[PDB]
């Protein structure tokens, strides 16, 4: 029953050293963690050879790209890894990876993989027939420069994507199949979400006697139902609709039986119509969807409503509602302030920014509040007769450390390697159910490339967040990135002298997104953020002008290739922390299980202290300056997370929705108290 | 806000005229509403011509099969019906046909249809082509000698089957494709009934990690939920499952939120192990179908537990439970003491008596309660994979006078011109959904025929219900109608020149029907019974051989051909009483709205006072011994009502399902208070 000695060293991080922490307390809850624990409990091989044979032969990995090396070359990126002698510095670091990360026994009471067995594995996995670029995948992961993501990192080659994004039609036949659809994504784990901007309202005609219609949330409690059989999911709606009040019914404080959501997210995508309706003070028009498309022949989220409002209200055939919608922007916000419900898209601002319009308009989003992509429902009809195969979208995931790359300086072959891992992701993954998202992710080609480790590094180089240093600094290093990355993409496209579909009518094939970057040079202005860029060449706009006519000389891979995702799961075994959003405390404290863990910060020192601040105690104008900053180089969305306190008011939250709105800021994640 | 004429002269019935009913005031309530409301509502029209040009160009009819006659034609099956001038004799009479089962306008604020005109336009259907057997029709309905199925003489052209029973595999993909199946069906009004003994158990392995399986329950949860969205459903399971206690926590007297069903009657299909076991008061052993699936190949309900019950018990494979099946037998009564839930089938006793064994055997029914049929159940796999096609079933229904057909005594045309009707009903009807019921009505062609006012006729001659004449009665007469069925279809297999699938096999082609019936010739025992039965030739034992050697000459067409609904929805536009089941009360009373109307018994007076008897002051053994003497003659199953009291015991009811037992009843109803 006795508290082990290394938790015990743990609790001693605590005890205030005059004023201060006992961090090096940590080192030894390693240290001796690692002799007590971790050597006492591992399954003993007497070579390398029969320990590859008890993987193959106690069924725990696809042994066909394993087989793809040989038995001295898979030694030597052992070697090659085993010869780092990688020092945790946390007690989180082997705390989550061999408690969690690490493949373990059938009875899962010793230890299989090794920190190096699993990272050599998923370069192994990654290269998938080279040594040596397996070796460079090493260098790029036991340096802890990039992270894959969470699946890609767990089962590379064992027993995938955690974004999906569908829609639906207006049969009863597609309710079933999206149904279907779900529950076979839902025991894969992946993350599904929708939008069901193209249903017909509540208490409609359902296509012979009128008031027939039960309504969308009979749908929304069916599909509550439904995923209470797997281990989650979500759905929005366009918020022209006369049931968006009751969209708002949901996510009701007052939980009632009739309504019961305790799995699907709901968020509001709201064009500038809305808010140029509630800006004016002036009484707005829902309208019905269905007498829409019996009337126009298509839904309202088919059309822009900025210029088809007054002719959806001259036109007496679709049937009109009137609400105020300032009162509904007064509850919009008083459900953020209950819980931080529901998200809130600008769509017209992700259209603003959006490469390719030219097939569609972005409507949605996912869980994770960050993928924009193109989209197109389908229609399923009997099962004797045939259906439709629409758009769908799909993007992996994958961060990489803006302390290690800034360290290390080998970032455009960090650029390389991620791009060709993630594209042999997007490779290997298939679907055999919903062949939609098969096909969308055979068309696309569309991956998703993140960061952590923005506050923390340049906290730790003492310089604080709410600087504009530090917001230059992320200008800079993401137009270096963004070059380097279309730069990639490019080199990419001519290498297998093909492109994404419907490259032409996006802006790179005229070189529209390169036109900010052809002039207005973001080279630093400061000069600490230079002294940090310095070591290495930054790219002008004469780079860009380079870099644009490559992009137009063959073509450019990726659709879309940046999102950024609050990746918080890895933080402590790549040893660092968080993403760009600034910490809440120096110290994080978990009761993991009869013990108090205390984890500082990574670098958390006297120095660093004040810039280590406190995410209660900030200004989030800066944040979402900070923000607008960033996405001045990103293609989709960042699930910017609101840091806010219990004190603050609606208004102010009003006013926040108005500054986001005014940067252009595509999208909003829950918020915080 | 006066109450009318008709209703006063309805309430003028109750007063007592020295000790008796003021009857004729009905007549007047008739008389007085006929022309105080129904002739002064109805749209007026000059012709013939311009009515059926009405009909045609404000779309209400499907104007086919009414164009494959001439206008002269149905002048001719109009004036014959006209020339009937049919008195009503109930004030229940026109009290629900022009209140309900007449086509009224689309405001439905007039009249369209007359009494005559929905009769004579289901008998065109009927016909469909020929004028002379819709008049045929016309004398088997407009003397009420007929009355097919609800919505058969509904919607008989216009804008079909409330018998449905399907199955359910062992896979995700089958689940949401018999929840598509489910929802489609919904809709058209039809009864949908399944069977779960094919599920795995509760906390079970889900193929890779143990004790993954939510349970059955959970999909119970989904299916109500499911049936939400329409205007209901049932689901039976076999009696040796681990989840089968979990089976009665369904209609749990304390209504939880966890377990809440509302639509889906449950019902226990008990086979001749489970009483063996209870009988002999020793601990029984159920088991986990899966783990019979993953050892011997097949399901539980594959084979008999009578053999198989040792062979599961001396196998450590499957996994055992053991319970006391006499405290299950005491939960079950007290359940059914409770309610009258769930339903109770002897599997073994069903297929004692059942023809087509050599295909599988009855292992449910549907919530009619009545249909015993073969069954296959099918196997879906995802979308672009291919699946199965198994086998279902489908009884359409449809009653007959034994009132009507006692006085007219055109017995066998009867049978003829309902045989044909129901035979063009089963050729008209498809489906195009599901295609294994569309199927299984194309391979099986079975039909189910029955009969009413068995009570108020026989107790209106003058004879007890409590009568073992009354038992005679039903078995020459039953005796005689099971003559001229099978004379009928095997007419009718010989005029087509092809019979049922898998005719071979059954005991018709074998003549084993029939060895019941080549000899026991059932001729009335009873003097006044004969009596009854005189004026006709009763078929003897050599016409049942005669019989049986043109079965064997060419074939029978249905393989099934009986079954007994209540159909108590339409006695009163018949003018007659209910089924079998004899009558609770002499005076029906209720309260229609802002009045109290009081429907007599038709034949109500004081010499039949006591011939009207009342059902909670009956011997039930008398009842089920009737059931079993017209057992003697049906194939499929008799939906007999338990009508009981409140005052009773359970152990009484244990007593009573013992003796049904014994008397090999194959189904039994809910039960009554
Ligand atoms: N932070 C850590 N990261 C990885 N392994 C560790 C860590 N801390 C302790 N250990 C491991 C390595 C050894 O197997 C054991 C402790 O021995 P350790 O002294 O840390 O390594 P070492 O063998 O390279 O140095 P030395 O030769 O001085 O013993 O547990
Ligand atoms: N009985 C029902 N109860 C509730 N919803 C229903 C019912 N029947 C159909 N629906 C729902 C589901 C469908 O998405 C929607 C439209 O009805 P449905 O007949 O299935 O579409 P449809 O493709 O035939 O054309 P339409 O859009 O004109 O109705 O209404
Ligand atoms: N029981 C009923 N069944 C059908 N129609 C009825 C009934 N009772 C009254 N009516 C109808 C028929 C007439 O249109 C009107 C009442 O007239 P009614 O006397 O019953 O018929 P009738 O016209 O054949 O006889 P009469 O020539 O003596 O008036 O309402
Ligand atoms: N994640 C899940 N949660 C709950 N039930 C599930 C889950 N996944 C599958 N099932 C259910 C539904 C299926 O009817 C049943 C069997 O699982 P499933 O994998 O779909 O069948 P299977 O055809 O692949 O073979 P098997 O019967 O061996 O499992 O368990």
């Amino acid at each position: 029953n006795q508290v082990p000695k290394w938790i015990q060293l743990n609790n001693e991080i605590m005890i205030q050293k005059d004023g201060k922490f006992q961090f090096d307390k940590d080192k030894e809850a390693v240290h001796s963690y690692f002799v007590d624990y971790i050597n006492q409990n591992t399954v003993f091989f007497h070579n390398l050879k029969e320990k590859l044979d008890y993987l193959v032969e106690n069924q725990y990995y696809e042994e066909e790209f394993l087989s793809l090396y040989s038995f001295e070359d898979i030694k030597e990126v052992f070697k090659t890894a085993y010869a780092k002698k990688f020092r945790f510095p946390s007690f989180m670091s082997a705390f989550k990876f061999y408690n969690d990360y690490a493949l373990k026994t059938n009875d899962k009471k010793k230890i299989l993989e090794r920190y190096e067995d699993r990272i050599s594995i998923v370069a192994l996995f990654f290269a998938n027939g080279d040594t040596e670029k397996a070796k460079e995948y090493v260098n790029l992961m036991i340096n802890q420069e990039y992270q894959p993501s969470t699946p890609t990192f767990l089962n590379a080659g064992r027993k995938l994507v955690s974004c999906f994004l569908l829609e639906v039609n207006d049969s009863l036949n597609d309710i079933s199949r999206a149904i279907d659809i779900s529950m076979q994504l839902s025991k894969l784990g992946g993350g599904v979400s929708l939008n069901l901007s193209k249903l017909r309202a509540k208490g409609e005609a359902i296509k012979d006697v009128e008031n027939a219609t039960k309504g969308v949330v009979g749908v929304m409690k069916l599909l509550d139902n439904a995923f209470r059989y797997a281990d989650s999911g979500a759905a929005y709606l366009n918020i022209f609709h006369r049931d968006i009040n009751d969209f708002l019914d949901t996510k009701k404080i007052s939980a009632d039986e009739d309504v019961r959501v305790k799995t699907l997210s709901i968020g509001v995508v709201i064009p500038d119509k809305f808010v140029e309706l509630a800006r004016e003070d002036k009484a707005a028009y829902v309208f019905y969807p269905h007498t829409i498309y019996k009337e126009y022949g298509q839904h309202m989220d088919e059309m822009d409503m900025n210029e088809m409002y007054d002719k959806f209200v001259d036109n007496p055939r679709v049937k009109k509602e009137k609400i105020n919608p300032r009162k509904l922007l007064e509850k919009l916000a008083m459900l953020r302030s209950e819980s931080g419900y529901p998200y809130i898209m600008f769509q017209d601002n992700v259209n603003k920014v959006h490469a390719n319009n030219h097939i569609s308009k972005v409507k949605f989003s996912n869980l994770c509040s960050e993928v924009l992509q193109a989209s197109q429902v389908s229609s399923y009809t009997d099962y004797d007769e045939e259906d439709e195969i629409g758009l769908d979208i799909s993007c992996n995931l994958g961060s990489l450390n803006i302390l290690n790359v800034m360290e290390h300086k080998s970032i455009e072959k960090t650029v390389k390697l991620a791009t060709d891992s993630l594209t042999h992701v997007s490779e290997t993954t298939d679907i055999r159910n919903a062949p939609a998202v098969r096909r969308a992710n055979k068309a696309m080609k569309s991956i998703g490339l993140g960061a952590m480790n923005l506050h923390g590094y340049l906290a730790q180089n003492g310089i604080a967040y709410e600087s504009p240093e530090a917001r230059d600094f992320a200008n800079t290093f993401f137009m270096m990135v963004n070059f380097y990355s279309i730069q990639r993409s490019a080199e990419i496209a001519k290498e297998k002298g093909e492109t994404f579909d419907q490259y032409e009518g996006s802006t790179y094939a005229t070189g529209e997104y390169f036109d900010k970057y052809v002039s207005t040079d973001f080279s630093p202005k400061y000069e600490k953020i230079a002294n940090l860029f310095e070591g290495m060449h930054i790219p002008t706009t004469e780079d860009w002008k380079k870099l644009k006519a490559f992009v137009a000389e063959h073509g450019m891979y990726h659709s879309y290739r940046l999102c950024i995702a609050p990746t918080g799961s890895i933080s402590y075994v790549q040893s660092s922390t968080a993403s760009v959003m600034p910490i809440m405390e120096r110290i994080e404290e978990r009761t993991y299980g009869n013990s108090k863990t205390y984890y500082p910060m990574p670098g958390l020192a006297s120095n660093n202290w004040f810039f280590y601040k406190e995410a209660y105690d900030m200004d989030m104008f800066k944040v979402v300056d900070m923000i607008a900053t960033i996405q001045q180089h990103i293609d989709q969305g960042i699930s910017f997370t609101l840091f806010l306190k219990d004190t603050m008011t609606t208004r102010d939250l009003n006013r926040i929705d108005l500054y986001a709105h005014h940067r252009g800021i595509k999208t909003i994640y829950y918020a915080r108290t």
